[PDB]
């Protein structure tokens, strides 16, 4: 019992941000941003498996909508070249 | 039925845009991001209250980890005031 | 001086890493995100006061782009609470 | 003068989100996040240029770079492939 309420704060602090202190520590994290019409990478290939005839297999349905991708008519919500199945996407301009 | 791996790819796209389509779409996203040492608000108060003396109940150490956030000894990921413990910490400055 | 491109390279990034290295580090990140028909609050205040008939001066379009905020009518891209003019907003439901 | 502080606060926020409406629209926001340590790719290739003897222009700085980051002695803060001077990164582990 070396640490208790009577300690101050900010060494109290320091001993839970040494090495091998028991705290649970993470080098990822995740953020929510509301973001109007948004969807995942995976749902459109879902999509387009259940509904557009000729798909073979799920794979052909991938490849499909990375085309999509390519062609501006979906866009990654942050820009990366490779379409992903769980990154998020909003759709292109349509008019 | 009505499309296949002939139609054309703006047409496809804008009838998945439609509402009512069976598209899953959100008002939210949800982005990953490499940050060394961060670390849950819950976290936090679990290694409180297991290893400083005096809280008589949870909800103590939790009013000692918002006095944590006040004092700038642990700092939120993105600029809010409140504690909250499903957010992600950092530490602030100790030296 | 001391480092080429012959030296290693764990070594020459944890040279690189060193305090007084003289490398530009900061606390803090700036992510671009593509988030369609999004908004500064500044231009919804500016909006505000010049269509809309009784501001007797613009710190009152400030509060009244608040009461928007409150009511759900934009909403902040980040849940936060307070209004901030230098802050991103989105349209809410209106229907 | 078709709107005023009479007007429903609903019907003030959809002829704001109108067509042309003149309210200044945005499909691109930045957000700030707190991380300890990050820095700016052109930084690095800044510091590698100006402190490590070898390099015939600045180009050859910018090729090393991508070598630490391919060989993780510096990391992504969001996870792509290429190396890119406006993006930031934080250091691999060096123990």
């Amino acid at each position: 019992s070396g640490l208790s309420v009577h300690t101050d704060m900010a060494s109290v602090t320091k001993a839970m941000a040494a090495p091998e202190s028991g705290l649970e520590v993470r080098d990822r994290m995740w953020l929510k941003i509301t973001i109007p019409n948004a969807f995942l990478g995976s749902d459109v290939v879902d999509w387009l498996y259940h509904h557009v005839e000729g798909f073979p297999e799920r794979r052909e349905a991938r490849k499909y909508a990375s085309g999509l991708l390519k062609a501006g008519l979906i866009r990654h919500t942050v820009n990366k070249i490779t379409f992903s199945e769980q990154c998020y996407y909003v759709f292109g301009d349509l008019s």
